[PDB]
């Protein structure tokens, strides 16, 4: 019925993690939006540090891009949907929003927004490695990350980026191209004004001190410093004030709009479209191909397959997997085409061809939409290509085969 938020990744106790496919077919592969260059917008963080809070208010967002007042009316509490739906009830993992959104980009793009909720602990490291891999699921998912970070860009908040550094140097020498876009940090209470303003105009700033190298007190968060600005297209930093004591110092805070803190409600307002703004949406985008939300649901698969048990996987192993998503995405993207390009010439329905044109038409397009296979690039190698390669000419001799049915319909 009305949207919701749905759990598609989900860490079992016994340690494993389990991503329930059909609900993330539901949402992706719905045939409305299948086809669609997609923006992921991720939020992770430590459980009760006001995620969902925030979500709200991008669906609020999402839901009223023409208001002026979308934030509300202030006499009314908050209402819509909700992010928060039942009362964690909070686990490890990973929430999409049940409908996907559709915007154009400056340019006329068609672009659909897809909306992830990541919620994870971050203290003990039985505790962390599942946290780190929802995290780092998220992150190589995403195209925009955002990191929500209580009061300050802590060296343990730093520390989870670890992981990334390590696959990205990795992942950044085969592909001769960054391997992430966008990282934010929203810094959630910001009680130093004066050193530093709300908003990205001084959450720069600060991000700046904060990432700069040689406190000479940090150890191998030398080596995240060091790297992070590699691996990541760009960073960024958002300082968010307290939304003031009712919304603190409550659960489920049912409060009317003018309980909240006005220079919260100030910042809120440029902070949301500076996310989502139509300007602002980032296409995601690995290896320098767009991608498609058929195409990002070929990622999830792939990166769910790696973090099987407590160990967790290797750049190596990481890198494998995006070398199975990338060649699939490939298969996919030369497939829709030879199938989009003999609909025009075989017909939804009309008119004749003759037997030996068909065959004809059909072998030139499949040498052909195989060459745009091999020109697009590819992360693992020939090799490992080319049993993609075959792949691909099998499932289009049985987009041949069901084209003859078609085609052998005029008497
Ligand atoms: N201190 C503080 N509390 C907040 C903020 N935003 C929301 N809260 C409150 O903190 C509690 C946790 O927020 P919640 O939405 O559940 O975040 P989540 O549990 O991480 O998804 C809620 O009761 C909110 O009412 C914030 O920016 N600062
Ligand atoms: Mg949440």
């Amino acid at each position: 019925k009305k949207a919701g938020p749905v759990q598609v990744l989900i860490v079992k106790d016994d340690h494993s993690f389990e991503l329930d496919e059909t609900a993330l077919n539901r949402i992706l592969l719905s045939e409305a939006v299948r086809d669609k260059e997609v923006v992921a917008v991720s939020v992770a963080g430590a459980f009760r540090k006001g995620k969902s809070f925030l979500m709200d208010f991008m669906l609020r967002y999402m839901y009223n891009q023409e208001s002026v007042d979308w934030v509300g009316d202030y006499n009314e509490p908050l209402t819509g949907f909700s992010w928060r739906g039942g009362s964690e009830r909070e686990t490890t993992g990973i929430q999409i929003w049940s409908e996907i959104f559709l915007i154009n980009k400056p340019d006329g793009k068609k672009v659909a927004v897809l909306l992830m909720d990541t919620q994870g602990t971050f203290d003990s490291q039985s505790t962390l490695r599942d946290s780190a891999t929802v995290f780092a699921l998220s992150t190589m998912i995403s195209s925009i990350q955002v990191y929500n970070l209580s009061q300050n860009v802590q060296e343990d908040d730093l520390q989870h980026l670890q992981l990334f550094t390590e696959y990205g140097r990795l992942a950044m020498e085969e592909t001769f191209l960054k391997p992430f876009q966008s990282l934010i940090f929203l810094v959630r209470d910001w009680s130093f004004p004066y050193e530093f303003s709300y908003g990205a105009d001084g959450g720069a700033k600060f991000l700046e001190k904060r990432l700069k190298v040689s406190g000479n007190q940090h150890e191998e968060l030398q080596n995240v410093r060091k790297h992070i600005h590699s691996c990541f297209t760009n960073i960024s930093c958002f300082l968010l004030p307290h939304p003031g004591l009712k919304v603190a110092t409550n659960p489920n805070f049912d409060g009317k709009l003018k309980e909240i803190d006005d220079e919260f409600i100030k910042n809120l307002k440029i902070l949301i479209p500076w996310l989502l703004s139509p300007e602002s949406l980032d296409i995601k985008e690995i290896n320098g191909n767009k991608i498609t939300c058929r195409g990002l649901v070929e990622y999830f698969k792939a990166y769910i397959k790696i973090y099987q048990g407590e160990e967790l996987p290797h750049p190596k192993s990481m890198l494998q997997a995006t070398a199975e998503a990338n060649n699939l995405a490939a298969v996919a993207t030369a497939k829709d085409t030879y199938n989009k390009k003999m609909e025009e010439i075989c017909g939804g329905d009309k008119p004749f061809l003759a037997p030996n044109d068909l065959q004809t038409k059909h072998l030139q397009l499949k040498e052909e939409s195989v060459k745009l296979f091999r020109g697009v690039k590819k992360m693992g190698g020939e090799e490992f290509s080319r049993r993609y390669l075959q792949q691909l000419e099998s499932e289009i001799d049985e987009l041949y085969i069901q084209y003859i049915k078609h085609n052998d319909s005029k008497n």
